[PDB]
């Protein structure tokens, strides 16, 4: 359904990741979307700092 065509999103609140496949982020970070569709409805996969994990798109606003 979704097309990595090169996406890209900002952080509104930080997050604390408590797994290693999920993403500790700051606000105000571009992350780099890997994935909408991580087979949940919710959970985004992105690449930031290195470090690409999961994390709930609820945290996030897309930019590109």
């Amino acid at each position: 359904g979704a097309m990595g065509a090169k996406e890209y999103c900002r952080t509104l609140f930080p997050y604390t990741g408590t797994n290693e496949d999920e993403l500790t982020f700051r606000e105000g970070e571009i992350i780099h979307l890997i994935s909408k569709e991580t087979g949940e409805a919710g959970w985004w996969k992105g690449e930031l700092n290195g470090k690409e994990g999961v994390f709930p798109d609820n945290f996030a606003v897309q930019i590109s």
